[PDB]
């Protein structure tokens, strides 16, 4: 019985740009990552789960009526009114097919986060487009239109008990500003994001994402930032965040649920990001969060560009969920000193908060 799931569909190839062919977002991005599956003989390894539409109740759990009804109008507009709306939001193109394209994505991650909770599986992956991290409860942003790991959270609650604790790991290279703003006044689900900001510099070009936004009301504690500025980090910044912040504050609010937020956009060759992250890396960061939660880890695609580097470094992810054993990293080597100066910032925002830190 395979102990890890996997879900894919052809169907989310169907958003497309009818004005720029070559914009980054493009329909091959997840088509390359279940090619090297095939390759690497992984496919046959796991436990193959279907996609779903969701429902227009289940987007409730997060969204306004009134947004739901705007992109779901989307499916019969012609060429110049699809043109028109797109250029209402920050950053975002829209086909006839874009509304069904993004209903598979959130029913496929709560097919799977089902099949964890029930124990049909231990751990599970899900290749799916377009993006979710930047679409706020009235809006689409950023290539973004329904925020598919917030709903995934709140969809799970709804089938246990309101007050399951849930985290939230965001490692894709830019700052989640959706998720935070959701989640900002919640003592049951605990976000951690690492981020490129550069001062406010960085997209989506908001101060909300500094260190100091430590959340509201009884969720105060239960939001954490980590902004980098002035370097191009790789594996040894990225470790040391782990060791000193991510592990001791997960390991104090004992999760019974991990949800990773999985851009590869911080890989080495990304023509977005800059940053030097390897698949060995991710490998390594992967294998630490199977540690919480009895294992029920769940791996979910947000961004990420280079379409070798992206499908390396999420197989290298799936190897390690159905327990193959950790490759090695480069040598050790001294970190940037802008990377301490951010860690240290972070530590004394949070210590009032976490013993562990203390
Ligand atoms: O991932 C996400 C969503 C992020 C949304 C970002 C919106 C602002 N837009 C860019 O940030 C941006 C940056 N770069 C580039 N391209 C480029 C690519 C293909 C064709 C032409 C140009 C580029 C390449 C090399 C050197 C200079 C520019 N395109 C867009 N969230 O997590
Ligand atoms: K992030
Ligand atoms: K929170
Ligand atoms: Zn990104």
């Amino acid at each position: 019985s395979p102990i890890t799931g996997l879900v894919y569909d052809q169907r989310m190839m169907l958003h497309h740009n009818m004005w720029d062919s070559h914009h980054p977002e493009l329909p091959q991005r997840i088509s390359r990552i279940f090619s090297r599956h095939e390759e690497l003989r992984l496919l046959s390894r796991c436990h193959r789960i279907p996609a779903r539409l969701a429902t227009e109740e289940e987007l409730a759990l997060c969204h306004s009526s009134k947004h739901i009804s705007i992109i779901k109008s989307s499916e019969h507009m012609k060429p110049r009114d699809l043109n028109r709306l797109g250029d209402e939001y920050n950053s975002i193109f829209i086909s006839n097919e874009s509304y069904t394209c993004a209903l598979l994505a959130a029913g496929s991650c709560f097919n799977s986060a089902q099949a964890i909770l029930t124990g049909q599986v231990r751990n599970a992956v899900a290749i799916v487009r377009p993006p979710g991290h930047h679409a706020e409860k009235d809006t689409a942003c950023g290539f973004c239109f329904f925020n598919t790991a917030a709903l995934t959270a709140r969809y799970a609650q709804s089938i246990t008990r309101e007050s399951l604790r849930v985290l939230i790991v965001d490692w894709d290279v830019h700052h989640g500003n959706g998720t935070q703003h959701i989640f900002e006044e919640d003592d049951s689900v605990l976000y951690i994001s690492l981020h490129r900001y550069e001062d406010g510099a960085f997209f989506p070009n908001s101060e909300d994402a500094n260190y100091d936004k430590v959340g509201l009301g009884k969720g105060r504690g239960y939001n954490v930032n980590i902004p980098w500025n002035g370097g191009k980090m790789g594996d040894p910044e990225y470790m040391a965040a782990f060791h000193h912040l991510v592990m001791p504050i997960a390991r104090e609010f004992a999760p019974e649920l991990v949800l990773v937020s999985a851009g590869f956009d911080a890989a080495r060759g990304d023509p977005l990001g800059g940053f030097q992250v390897t698949p060995e890396g991710y490998a390594h960061l992967t294998h630490q969060l199977m540690s919480l939660a009895a294992g029920r880890v769940l791996i979910i695609l947000e961004g990420g560009y280079n379409l070798t580097s992206i499908s390396e470094s999420m197989s290298m992810c799936t190897s390690m969920l159905l327990g193959d054993s950790p490759p090695s990293l480069d040598h050790l080597t001294p970190l940037k000193t802008s990377a301490t100066v951010s860690i240290n910032n972070v530590l004394r925002a949070h210590a009032p908060f976490w013993s562990s830190l203390r």
